[PDB]
């Protein structure tokens, strides 16, 4: 069946982002480790790497502010709570059947339930308190073997992006233990081989400062997970 490589990708906090992360005490600070430009660049690189292999990729964001900043910047479709049934089905049908559209962004509305589509790669932008078990379930529902690499060691991929020096790390020793105990191959990636051969966003300090201003303008409400019933 699907043979899944699980990885955490540890990304340093930009010093400007780390500065504010410390100073801010309300849940607003979650947005600084979520929008950290090193983490965005890692996500962007992974989408490029996998799209070159014609893999299908779902990127999960539990936070709507982040869902849009990522998807719109990377020019990928996104689905969340207020997305109409018609537009949602357009996007899912595109993901499933149109070879030009192989990456989509989905929020907490994905699990569960509408019918999560199948993909070969699942990237989680965030990690939080506290459901290790909902993570593995979603991984399981989404990930299917890329056909046909039956020879290959891994044919599907899960990545969880973690910001260093933030509360995100605490969730890591936990996730690693849980996933391996569940029978998964798991590793920690601190440096993505050859990100410097790609043209990624936020290469300049000024670009990062633009995003930083936008994050600082957000409120504690913007840093809450999307809730849905």
């Amino acid at each position: 069946i699907a043979k899944v490589q699980c990885a955490e990708v540890w990304c340093p906090m930009s010093p400007e982002f780390y500065r504010e992360y410390v100073a801010i005490k309300t849940k607003k600070r979650i947005l600084l480790y979520t929008m950290n430009p090193n983490k965005f660049r890692a996500c962007q690189f992974l989408i490029k790497f996998h799209e070159r292999r014609n893999d299908k990729i779902i990127v999960f964001a539990d936070n709507v502010f982040a869902l849009k900043e990522y998807a719109i910047r990377l020019n990928k479709p996104y689905i969340y709570g207020p997305t109409s049934q018609g537009e949602r089905m357009q996007i899912l049908q595109n993901f499933k059947h149109n070879p030009k559209i192989n990456t989509i962004f989905i929020s907490k509305v994905g699990d569960t339930s509408f019918d999560l589509p199948e993909a070969n790669v699942l990237i989680q932008i965030s990690s939080h308190g506290g459901s290790r078990r909902q993570e593995a379930q979603r991984l399981g529902r989404v990930l299917r073997a890329k056909k046909g690499m039956v020879a290959e060691e891994y044919n599907a991929f899960f990545y969880s992006l973690v910001s260093q020096d933030t509360q995100e790390m605490a969730y890591s020793t936990k996730r690693q233990r849980f996933l391996v105990d569940q029978g998964y191959s798991f590793k920690v990636i601190t440096k993505l081989a050859g990100m410097e051969e790609e043209d990624l966003a936020f290469s300049t300090k000024e670009e990062q400062q633009q995003l930083l201003q936008k994050v600082l303008a957000a409120t504690d409400l913007d840093a809450e997970e999307e809730v849905v019933a």
